[PDB]
């Protein structure tokens, strides 16, 4: 309680690992896109730099930093701040990208619901163009419900090692009938028909559990 | 939430099956035309490649893809997009086919109704030639009513394992009468007659349910 | 919606019965000429082959067909086309018959009305010979009025299980008078007479209903 | 017991080390920010001046001091007073800093709990601005529980050579289901869905011990 | 035994040194605050006057004194009385100081234990003000245990040339755990946590010896 660390270095200086070893163990064995976000995986310092570059990046304003000789006061967060999966992957070369080299991600219409919305510009400029994302509403519902910060509830589902159990629904039957064009009777059949209506009958449920490695096992 | 997947591979990389196992189970037991659309059925990777090739094909523009080293931003859809049954089966050797090897399908007059229509060129060039499809209007009514995307409501009915219940109609009786050519009376009958009019009488209904295997059972 | 049928077989492959069971039930109990047009009646596959051979025959051009390995694009009709009762029964050994074994049917003068006509060659070559068909005009009036395709409105009337109600007409009386050959008077009668004119008087109607089995009941 | 020390010097005069040698040994080997808070580390007098400047600074009022010729009576503490880690690092150039050169530290919302609070002004003026500190509540809980004076229980945890053992918690599984938009059945799937609810299942524990040098070893 | 001393002088007259030479030798080499309490150090008479002024001051009542011509009977002590370190340093200008020029010392809350207490008024009037003395209880425990008169056991420890050996104690480890706010699972981590409890583990000892000159040597 009298020999506090030296923070004279650049970037993150104190060890984030004094209380966060489990996340370190998880991240050291990551084959994902960001193995080299910190410039390496073999050394502990590279992983610490990666954590600094992700959880202390240029999000809103300068974080808290210093080098013994001087210290820059923290503006909106001292140690670290949780950031959305997308705040880095929002704009690339078209606008002012957060990281030079970061690829602008996806392409969806801007999530503007009746209750909540997101400040990030989804359309990336091609507002009339990018609209045919089938999943789409998966992101919208995640944005609507505040479970993870901003839009991570759905974005983390299918890129990460996160097991998920979901309840699928699909009705047993959907069917339809058929009418004639003003003529029918003792003729076997009219020359032409017409079809209208599409009715429904009987309901089915489905549940599936997915493991960490992505294998899909259904408990049908 | 710190060990996201590797997408360095070509084509679809992450497992689509983390949330879609039931469709995998359905498709693995498919004896239909597209058992080998993904190059195989025995391995899971082949089925994943098939799903990529169908739901992420060249429809409008490049989908979202990457390999860790670089990433191509998605243009109109990030993960996958629902596509009509016909968007692949629309043109073959005559025009620019979507798949080299895909057979141009069917042959109908272009669906141009009073309200809606389809951009796909049905006639395949032989506009004056292909017209005598009896079913025809079945496709037109499916196009008119937006239940499935574009023209799948009817196209999926008779090629797939989709049970259907329809209400058939045919009137009980259609009949007609007979006139003479200016001569008749106490002669038994004139040398020649003429027949006109075709009238109707009494109505009949019919309903039929079809199972998955195509067996036709009618509840007459 | 992911396990569509296999069409690798020859001829019709998918089951036509997924939506047409009532016609199957009607045709299975047919004692008519075409019980064995499909090579059998006991098996469902034989009936399906019969439907293919009738509604998908060589009429104008190749229909749509395939076997998984390859697919032949449909030329003028994809699934099936309505065909006239006669298009098969038009020419036999004299010309190019549609079916080897099909018997050329009937024999009438070519229907060439003032408004419409038929491309099928009725006379079968013996143009000066086949002319004394009493019914004849029954076919002509059916051709004139587009109720069934081409010339089926009359052709289906007396060969099929189709109940018909018609209004017969015949005048009550047709009679005539008588003149002498320049001589008459107080002689009782002349040696010879002459007869001219044939007049008419009073009108009668008649209506008859015929059941499926051909029994003739008249509501006189 | 008759030759008491001379305190004629400025600042701290008597040796604090007559009973506090272990803390001296600990502080002499400090590579942290405050090696030169006393103007040196090599001489004992510099370390004594550092202890005076830290534990006898201008906190509330003048401490006890004298020079033989005169003595200033102690106001609220004679020898030394324990001071919070932050009482020096609370305000810099904006307000009246305690040390000219001391950097204002961190940036958090003012800790105003339902039970206790702190008089130090955390927001530093930018009340609406500094709010996105992820750790935040770590400081609040330390303030709530009186284990160290004011807000040192958490502030000393990650800057100092203080080994810590904590029990991490994270539940085994969190998952969710899925509903259709009024349409489903024998259609394979509806054009669009909706997703609601996020459920939980099974619990996991985690414990980690951290050494003096900051190495993170987890006993998973 | 017939030529007893002359005490006609003022103050102390007989030589205190006839039996107390060692204390004289100790005090002659004193660089502390009271070199000139007797008005000098060079002459023996000045040191004798200092001893008189300290051990024969106005404490409770007049001591024993005389000048041959007259003698004042001793009231509570004839030769000298042991006095507490503080009885002179208790009140200055606020109350009735013992010496005009004596500085009121320190500032602590009044020592009022469950068993013993002191009549001297510690708070000096600022009862609500002077409370933040960290050492504080060091004086209280000295007052509780009668080893030196009143409150000298601790007061003599850190101002005088008195070597001390003390046994320090501090436990090896004190640590804590962490809980979530109603949400956790397959989400990597919840948006926010909570921390409770502070546990202990393993014990450490420490002993230190301090010499006359104040150098701190620890036998760790
Ligand atoms: C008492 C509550 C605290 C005070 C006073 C300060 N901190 Fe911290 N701190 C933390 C990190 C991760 C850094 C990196 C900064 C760098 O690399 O220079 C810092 C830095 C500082 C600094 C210098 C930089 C600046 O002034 O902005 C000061 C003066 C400072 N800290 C004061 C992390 C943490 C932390 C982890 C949860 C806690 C509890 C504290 N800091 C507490 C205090
Ligand atoms: C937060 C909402 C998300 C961000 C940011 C990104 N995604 Fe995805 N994603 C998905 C698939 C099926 C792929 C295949 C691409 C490939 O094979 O390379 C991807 C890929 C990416 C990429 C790299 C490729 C590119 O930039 O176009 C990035 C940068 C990316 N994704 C960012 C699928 C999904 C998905 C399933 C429903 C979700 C929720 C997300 N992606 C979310 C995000
Ligand atoms: C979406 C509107 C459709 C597409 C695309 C295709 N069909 Fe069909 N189909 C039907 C039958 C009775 C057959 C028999 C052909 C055979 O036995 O091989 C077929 C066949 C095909 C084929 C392969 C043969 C070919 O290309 O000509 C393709 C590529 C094909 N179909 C594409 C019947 C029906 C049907 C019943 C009313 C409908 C709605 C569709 N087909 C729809 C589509
Ligand atoms: C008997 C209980 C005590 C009396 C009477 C005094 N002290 Fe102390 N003391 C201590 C320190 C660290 C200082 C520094 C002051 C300086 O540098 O001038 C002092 C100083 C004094 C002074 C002069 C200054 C003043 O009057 O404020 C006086 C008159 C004085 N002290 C009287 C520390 C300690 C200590 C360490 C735990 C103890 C037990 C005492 N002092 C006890 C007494
Ligand atoms: C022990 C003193 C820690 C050190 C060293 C670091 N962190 Fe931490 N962190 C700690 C706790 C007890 C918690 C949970 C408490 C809470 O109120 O949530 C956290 C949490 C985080 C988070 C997420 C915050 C949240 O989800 O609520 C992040 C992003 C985080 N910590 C980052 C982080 C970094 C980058 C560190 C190195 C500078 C670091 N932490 C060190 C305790 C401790
Ligand atoms: C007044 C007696 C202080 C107390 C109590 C604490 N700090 Fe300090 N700090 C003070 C000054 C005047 C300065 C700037 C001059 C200097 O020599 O640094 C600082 C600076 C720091 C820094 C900056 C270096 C860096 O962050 O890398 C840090 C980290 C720092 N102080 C930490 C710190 C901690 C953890 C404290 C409580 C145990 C603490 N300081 C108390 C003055 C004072
Ligand atoms: C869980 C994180 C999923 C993963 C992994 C994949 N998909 Fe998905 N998909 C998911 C949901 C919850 C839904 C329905 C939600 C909705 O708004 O509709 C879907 C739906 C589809 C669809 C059809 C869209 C529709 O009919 O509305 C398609 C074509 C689809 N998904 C494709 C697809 C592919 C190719 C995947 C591998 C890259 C894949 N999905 C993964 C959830 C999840
Ligand atoms: C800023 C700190 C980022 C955050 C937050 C996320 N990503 Fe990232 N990403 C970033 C950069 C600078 C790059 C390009 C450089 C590189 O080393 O890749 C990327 C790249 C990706 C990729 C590309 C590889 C691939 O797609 O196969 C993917 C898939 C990716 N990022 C995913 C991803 C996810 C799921 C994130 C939220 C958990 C995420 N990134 C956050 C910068 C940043
Ligand atoms: C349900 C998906 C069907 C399947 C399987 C088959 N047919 Fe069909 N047919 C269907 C409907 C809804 C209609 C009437 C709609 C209309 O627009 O007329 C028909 C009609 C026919 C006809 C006559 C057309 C007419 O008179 O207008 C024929 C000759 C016909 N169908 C043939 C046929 C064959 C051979 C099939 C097996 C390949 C077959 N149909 C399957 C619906 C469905
Ligand atoms: C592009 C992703 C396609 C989609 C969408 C559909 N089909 Fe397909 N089809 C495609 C190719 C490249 C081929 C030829 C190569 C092969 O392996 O077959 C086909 C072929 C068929 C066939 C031929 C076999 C047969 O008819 O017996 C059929 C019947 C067929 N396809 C049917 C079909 C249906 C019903 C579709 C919508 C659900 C459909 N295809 C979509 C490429 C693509
Ligand atoms: C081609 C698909 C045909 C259609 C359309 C019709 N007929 Fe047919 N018919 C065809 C063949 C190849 C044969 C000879 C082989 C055989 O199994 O009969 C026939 C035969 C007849 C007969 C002969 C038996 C008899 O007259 O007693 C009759 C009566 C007959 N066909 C009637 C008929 C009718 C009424 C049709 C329209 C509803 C019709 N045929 C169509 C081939 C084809
Ligand atoms: C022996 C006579 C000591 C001298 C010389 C100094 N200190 Fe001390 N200190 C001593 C003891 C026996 C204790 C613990 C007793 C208690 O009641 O706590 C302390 C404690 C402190 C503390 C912390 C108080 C606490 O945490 O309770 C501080 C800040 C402190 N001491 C400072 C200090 C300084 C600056 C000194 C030089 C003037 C000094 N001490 C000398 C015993 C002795
Ligand atoms: C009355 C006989 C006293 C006794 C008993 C003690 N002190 Fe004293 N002290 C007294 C006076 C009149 C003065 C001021 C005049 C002077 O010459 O100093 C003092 C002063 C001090 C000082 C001030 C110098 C400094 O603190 O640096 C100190 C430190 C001091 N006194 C200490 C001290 C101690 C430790 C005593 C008990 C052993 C003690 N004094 C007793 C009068 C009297
Ligand atoms: C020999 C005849 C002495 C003369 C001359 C002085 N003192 Fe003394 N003193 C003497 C003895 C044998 C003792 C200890 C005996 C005992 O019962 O304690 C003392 C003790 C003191 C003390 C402290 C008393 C104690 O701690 O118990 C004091 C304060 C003291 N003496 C003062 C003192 C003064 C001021 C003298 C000059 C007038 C003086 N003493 C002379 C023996 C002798």
């Amino acid at each position: 309680q009298h020999m506090w660390y030296n923070i004279s270095g650049t970037g993150n200086n104190l060890p984030c690992e004094k209380c966060h070893a489990d996340v370190f163990a998880e991240f050291k064995n990551n084959p994902g896109a960001h193995k080299t976000i910190g410039g390496g995986t073999d050394t502990v310092e590279h992983i610490r730099a990666a954590c600094g570059e992700c959880h202390r990046t240029s999000v809103v304003g300068t974080f808290a930093s210093g080098d013994g000789t001087s210290a820059t006061p923290g503006q909106e967060a001292h140690a670290a701040a949780t950031i959305a999966c997308m705040a880095c992957h929002e704009f690339g070369p078209n606008g002012n990208a957060p990281y030079s080299g970061a690829p602008v991600a996806g392409g969806f219409d801007n999530v503007t619901t009746d209750t909540a919305s997101s400040p990030y510009n989804y359309d990336n400029g091609d507002t009339t163009y990018g609209t045919k994302e089938a999943h789409q509403t998966f992101i919208e519902r995640a944005v609507e419900d505040k479970t993870l910060i901003d839009s991570n509830e759905a974005c983390i589902a299918c890129h990460t090692y996160v097991p998920v159990k979901i309840n699928w629904t699909h009705k047993v039957s959907l069917e339809f009938n058929c009418t004639y064009e003003y003529n029918t009777g003792t003729s076997g059949v009219t020359t032409h028909y017409n079809v209208t209506n599409w009715t429904v009958n009987g309901t089915r449920y489905t549940t599936v559990f997915g493991n960490t490695t992505g294998n899909g096992s259904v408990n049908d």
